């Protein structure tokens, strides 16, 4: 047997990068081995490891002491990957 | 275990058509367990098992039903190989 797995991993980004003072924050990345498949006809399927559940948040740069956008992701699953 | 993985399996696929008789050949499937992942959408990286290379093949039916059109052909994709490649790629591969 093999499983499909996707997990939300910890990461810390670091939002930078304009002439302010860059910020690092907590995020999570989605990483994953989801199932794909091909087969041949006479004349499919994929899914990858993506955000399920997400969040946008402000984080503001001091210059030198701007608000920036930034995506936090909460849950990642395997999806198609279409969009 | 923890790495990726992508297979041709070998299968056997039935070519057909109505007033004719069937035929078996042998093909290839791919399945597999491709890398993906996404940073927070810029950078999305997505694999999937597909084909890395592939032929078309012309398979003739008899169809000892009649006597104009007493064969018929058919196109049948070959996939020689596979393996995990960006999403979105196109199956067909040569
Ligand atoms: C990962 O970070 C999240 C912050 O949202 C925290 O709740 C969780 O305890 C952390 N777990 C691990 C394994 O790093
Ligand atoms: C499976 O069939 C394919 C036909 O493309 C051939 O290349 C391969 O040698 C065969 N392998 C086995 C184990 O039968």
């Amino acid at each position: 047997d093999k499983s499909a797995w996707c997990e939300a991993k910890n990461i810390t980004q670091i939002v930078g990068h304009s002439g302010c003072e860059a910020k690092s924050i907590q995020n999570r990345a989605c990483l994953g081995q989801c199932f794909s498949y091909s087969v041949p006809n006479t004349f499919v399927h994929c899914d990858s490891c993506m955000p399920a559940q997400s969040m946008w948040e402000i984080v503001t740069l001091e210059c030198p002491g701007v608000d920036k956008l930034v995506e936090k992701i909460l849950h990642c699953s395997c999806q198609a990957c279409g969009k």
